[PDB]
């Protein structure tokens, strides 16, 4: 059957239209932006006002990668994280109900994790920091109870996604403003000491992630992260950004933010075990992919 | 310091408000709804329209208890349980920090758990089965995510209610229509074959655990389960009512509501280690105390 992306001209949702059409599969792109084997389909619109059950016309799988997905902002514009992150999720699931998707794979997040050192697991309660984070665990609760419904025929993955980065990167993430900070001299605030630590995943490996969890159809629903497991801190992307390039970053450093988790590590484990999913890049070597495709895309 | 009731209009909000006064609290109460030795100030809005931080004014114990309570309905109204559940929430606690409140005591919700048999214990994952408990689990985890703000000296007790009846019970809940049905021959639809069970905790003991949780002030914040422990089924409420009454329950069996969890119970633990709380009312007394109030009132 055919495949429909939500979110599908953002960062993550653009690599995986790329990967869905290679791969032979008919994909409907849906985005309220314009879309940066298999055919395309785009449908330009807004989730809280399209006919979602038209654009399920024929749909077995959807992937839901729409949000509003930064942190910070979410303290001061909530009623609009509410409206894109929950209400859009439960008319999505709805309309899938109705429409009789088989699998829904949805984009949740380890923000739901909050604040913990070391290894975060699917077995942890969350305990969202930020009002994101509260969004994306409400989506991907709502997302679990239409596949519980007694009506339905429906399985959902939800992919708890750990900082994802590379080629394509939204602007308003840390790696993409210190490529700006180094390639372009544009100057990169540092949100506190630069100590606190992510576990960053590359695109790359979030789109085959993606593409197994798909794949998963007689296993009913499923909670995984996708991460690497590795953490490196904030002031160590500036230095080894520093090495690739010989060009220095033009950092500031400026005061944490609230919301903000000091740490992230993904306990990796479930998600082999489920999908055969183990990430393939290191940031070393992630890192130097987004450098060069951005000296690219600059030029 | 004074202390302010949202939601006070309401079943469980009415009761907490004549204790708080009884105990020599004055009460702020805020409901859109009007209100059936503390003085009491009546402030009539919604908490999505007034202006927060001004009803905050000298406040330093909050107790939220507005939201859109009913589990069925929140399937088809879901902008406004997300309204009334998470926005409204999430711009109280805003004030709250603004205003600089010490504690707020939060109503969440056994609907939290969603289907689960035997205990319902606070370790264990949340998994909602209604859109309803993902409003519930949402603004429960808000209020914690402010609480933890390095900004905020503000800690929050989460209480997760177990079907609370008794004197005053909404007219929308089982034990309040089975009563009109018995005593005013008014039919109830059973939802299902009646085996359903539900801890179904007394108001009275419900108020009592919302004025120990306001007293624990130092321990920083808590997420407690409210109920008894005991779990009885629909039909065994109804052929007691039928015995109490010595009437017979005007009944109708019908189809199972999709977001119903099939059964509830309680694990006590946390709250007796916590705040020493632990249900004093029975069922079959409980029943009785409805029972009277509800004849009473008719007439
Ligand atoms: N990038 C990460 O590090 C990361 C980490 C964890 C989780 N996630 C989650 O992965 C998903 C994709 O993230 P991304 O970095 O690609 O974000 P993105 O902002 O690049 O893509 C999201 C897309 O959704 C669209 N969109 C938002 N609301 C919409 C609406 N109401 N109707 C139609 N389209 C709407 C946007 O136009 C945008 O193109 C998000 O759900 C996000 O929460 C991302
Ligand atoms: N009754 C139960 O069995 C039970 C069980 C678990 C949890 N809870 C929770 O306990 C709390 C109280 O429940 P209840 O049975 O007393 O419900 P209720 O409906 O009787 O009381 C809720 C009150 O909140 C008011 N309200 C709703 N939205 C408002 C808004 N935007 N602004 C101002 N006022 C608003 C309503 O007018 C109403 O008086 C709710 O948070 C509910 O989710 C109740
Ligand atoms: O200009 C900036 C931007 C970010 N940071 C810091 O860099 C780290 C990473 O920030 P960023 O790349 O913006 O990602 P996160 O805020 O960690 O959030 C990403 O990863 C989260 C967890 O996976 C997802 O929930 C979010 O949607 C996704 O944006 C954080 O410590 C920030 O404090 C700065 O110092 N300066
Ligand atoms: O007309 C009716 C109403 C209810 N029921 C059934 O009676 C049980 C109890 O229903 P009700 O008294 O409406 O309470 P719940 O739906 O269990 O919800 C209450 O208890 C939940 C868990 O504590 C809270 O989350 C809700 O806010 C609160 O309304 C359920 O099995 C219903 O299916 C019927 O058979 N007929």
């Amino acid at each position: 059957g055919d495949v429909l992306v939500t979110g599908a001209a953002g960062f993550i949702g653009s690599h995986l239209v790329t990967e869905l059409r290679n791969s032979g599969r008919n994909v409907v792109a849906v985005d309220r932006r314009p879309l940066p084997t298999g055919s395309l389909r785009e449908i330009r619109g807004d989730l809280n006002s399209l006919n979602l059950v038209d654009c399920l016309k024929n749909i077995s799988t959807v992937f839901h990668l729409a949000a509003l997905p930064g942190v910070r902002p979410s303290w001061t514009q909530f009623p609009e994280y509410l409206r894109c992150n929950v209400l859009a999720t439960q008319r999505l699931m709805e309309a899938c109900v109705q429409a009789g998707v088989e699998r829904v794979v949805v984009a949740s997040s380890s923000s739901v994790y909050g604040g913990a050192d070391g290894v975060m697991s699917e077995d942890d309660l969350p305990r969202p920091l930020s009002p994101y984070g509260v969004t994306k665990l409400a989506a991907e609760r709502l997302a679990l109870a239409f596949a519980a419904r007694g009506d339905a025929e429906l399985s959902v993955g939800a992919l708890r996604f750990f900082t994802v980065y590379g080629p394509g990167q939204r602007p308003d993430m840390f790696i993409s403003r210190l490529i700006r900070a180094t390639l372009r001299g544009e100057p990169v605030e540092i949100y506190g000491d630069g100590t606190q630590l992510r576990d960053f995943t590359h695109v790359s490996d979030v789109v085959r992630a993606l593409m197994l969890t798909a794949s998963v159809r007689d296993r009913g629903s499923a909670v995984l992260n996708i991460g690497t497991g590795s953490a490196v801190s904030v002031n160590e992307v500036v230095s080894m950004t520093a090495e690739l390039t010989g060009l220095r970053p033009c950092t500031a450093y400026g005061s944490a933010r609230i919301g903000d988790v000091r740490s992230t590590t993904a306990d990796v484990r479930q998600a082999q075990s489920v999908l055969g999913f183990t990430a393939r890049t290191g940031l070393r070597e992630g890192l130097a992919t987004q450098i060069e495709w951005t000296r690219r895309s600059l030029s």
